[PDB]
């Protein structure tokens, strides 16, 4: 059984409206830098468009500290903008999902300036206000982004609660009068014709009463402590009932920190939560739990092992998106790839192939279509994000950690790597600005660009197109049940897809030598459905494949 919705089987872009087009030349990417360039999006086959944060934001986080919900940021131009691009993909068929930040607001909305003004004043409770204990913060509650999540305020002598930047003080959901002002907040954009919701880490509206402190334990993964909230899925369940239900909708709940056995709550169908999970646990496979900023080695086994347990858990009644890389996290033919000349192209459709035939929404985030890298950031000063701005702070400047190898860790792990203007064409600045870009564009731009491949047929961004075709063509691609042929091996990475007789076979060698690699049991090949880097032809009846290094393929298997 298989209810088939257009959301699970979209292929979504994710676009970071700063980084994209610039078309005023200010250095920055705006909404008629997308509106431009939607024909391209048309072109390469996406159907579905996600955009980081449009709002009236002072731009701490870029976006994720809302200064108003209800206005466009002047970076990115006006309302007649916004309504321009819903109605220009209108007329392509593509629909928008925008992202809704709710979790903390800017400390400059509205009502943070009221609710800082006076324990008296009617916006008090809309944030969460404690006295200190001893002189020093109410508890040990450490900030993703550098510090205590609490922040001392002069005026009334409390503390505020922050997670993330001090200017991204915690809404207090625990008040139902918050909870009213958000639907309404919401109802302002489906009103407009939205077509979807990412809920920005929806997992941590509720706060854990009375705040105590944490263990030593919790303190080295707070993240999942601060998802324990008790009343999380009464939230989230309350706001599907009075809002979500009453729109035509996908929703995707981003639950960074929730451990993945808890993950379903929110996403099976039958609990009327949300639709499609944003789980981390593949994303961040190599990423230290306690120094947050550190990489460690991880192996193709690990992977494979974490991608299978996602698409178990989601099991019949959840469903997952897909995606190697994000705004967040570096670029996926650098982190999981070979990013160097000889490779990168290759294992570029190698993981384009793996993202394109998962039992998932896959998620194509802004350049990856292109093959682009990681950035050779040197400096500190080279970096733009308030997040590495904190992890410096914390473990370089009360020297627990050397600088250099500070930097070699965030050189592979910032989200600054995912955020350098995409690259269009060759042409100065790669055509993302006339003027200064707001962060420096990758000098391999001259090598990887979009005007150098829409109209190469051996391109990634062809390969992509080709992909994307082929997903869209066989329903196994999209629904078809997952199975890894050997969660063990740490070469060749080989799965199934299947619905009933309709059997697929994916196999990527993630070696840089050649791999022969014989099919268990009894499978033979049907046909072969697309290769990259084939030398060794394959037959009718095939058991056997000799692998290029980074080959990757899609095969029929006979019955
Ligand atoms: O969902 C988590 C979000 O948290 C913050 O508000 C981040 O800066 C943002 O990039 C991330 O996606
Ligand atoms: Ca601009």
């Amino acid at each position: 059984n298989a209810l088939p919705t257009w959301w699970k089987q979209a292929v979504f872009y994710q676009v970071y409206p700063r980084s994209f087009k610039d078309t005023n030349g200010d250095g920055i990417g705006d909404l008629n830098g997308i509106i431009e360039n939607l024909d391209y999006l048309k072109k390469l086959g996406i159907d579905a468009i996600w955009i980081n944060p449009h709002y009236d934001s002072p731009n701490t986080d870029n976006g994720y500290d809302i200064r108003d919900y209800r206005k466009i940021m002047k970076e990115y131009g006006t309302m007649e903008d916004f309504d321009r691009l819903i109605s220009e993909m209108k007329k392509r068929n593509m629909r928008l999902m925008i992202d809704i930040v709710i979790n903390h607001t800017s400390d400059q909305h509205a009502w943070f300036v009221q609710s800082k003004s006076g324990k008296n004043n009617p916006y008090r409770d809309y944030y969460f206000w404690r006295d200190g204990k001893d002189g020093h913060a109410p508890n040990n509650y450490p900030s993703f982004f550098g510090g205590s999540a609490w922040e001392k305020d002069d005026k009334s002598g409390q503390y505020y609660l922050h997670y993330f930047a001090k200017q991204q003080p915690d809404l207090n959901w625990d008040n139902p009068k918050v909870r009213q002002d958000l639907y309404d907040m919401l109802r302002f954009w489906l009103d407009k014709g939205v077509s979807g919701l990412r809920f920005d880490t929806v997992a941590t509206y509720s706060k854990i009463p009375n705040f105590p402190d944490l263990s030593q334990q919790q303190l080295k993964n707070f993240a999942e402590e601060y998802t324990k909230g008790p009343k999380i899925h009464d939230y989230v369940n309350e706001m599907n009932r009075e809002v979500l239900s009453h729109y035509d909708i996908a929703t995707a709940g981003a639950i960074f920190g929730v451990p993945l056995d808890k993950s379903i709550k929110f996403f099976d169908r039958r609990r009327n939560e949300l639709n499609i999970a944003f789980t981390f646990d593949l994303i961040r496979l190599d990423r230290d739990a306690d120094e947050r900023w550190r990489r460690k080695d991880w192996t193709l086994s690990q992977f494979r092992k974490i991608v299978d347990k996602v698409d178990q858990t989601a099991g019949e009644y959840g469903w997952n998106a897909f995606f190697l890389d994000n705004h967040d996290n570096p670029r996926a033919v650098s982190h999981f790839g070979d990013d160097r000349p000889q490779w990168r192209e290759h294992a570029a459709k190698a993981l384009a192939t793996l993202t394109l035939t998962q039992r998932a929404t896959p998620f194509i985030y802004q350049g990856s279509e292109l093959g682009m890298t990681n950035y050779p950031f040197k400096k500190i000063d080279d970096f733009d994000d308030v997040e590495v701005k904190g992890f410096w702070q914390d473990y370089v400047e009360t020297g627990k950690v050397k600088a250099e190898e500070f930097l070699q860790n965030v050189r592979q792990t910032s989200r600054d790597n995912s955020r350098t203007p995409f690259q269009w064409d060759a042409s100065k600045n790669a055509g993302f600005t006339s003027g200064t870009p707001w962060l420096k564009i990758n000098p391999n731009y001259k090598e990887i660009n979009s005007a150098d491949q829409i109209n190469n047929p051996n391109s990634v961004f062809n390969y992509y197109r080709k992909l994307i075709n082929i997903r869209h063509d066989i329903p196994a691609l999209t629904y078809g049940s997952y199975i890894d042929l050997d969660p063990d091996n740490n070469s060749v990475y080989a799965y199934t897809r299947t619905l009933g007789a309709e059997k697929y076979l994916v196999v990527i060698n993630f070696k840089e030598e050649v791999m022969h690699y014989t099919l268990p049991g009894d499978l033979s090949i049907n046909k072969v459905i697309t290769e990259n880097n084939s030398h060794t032809i394959v037959n009718k009846n095939d058991r056997q494949l000799r692998l290029e290094p980074w080959q990757s393929g899609i095969y029929k298997l006979n019955p």
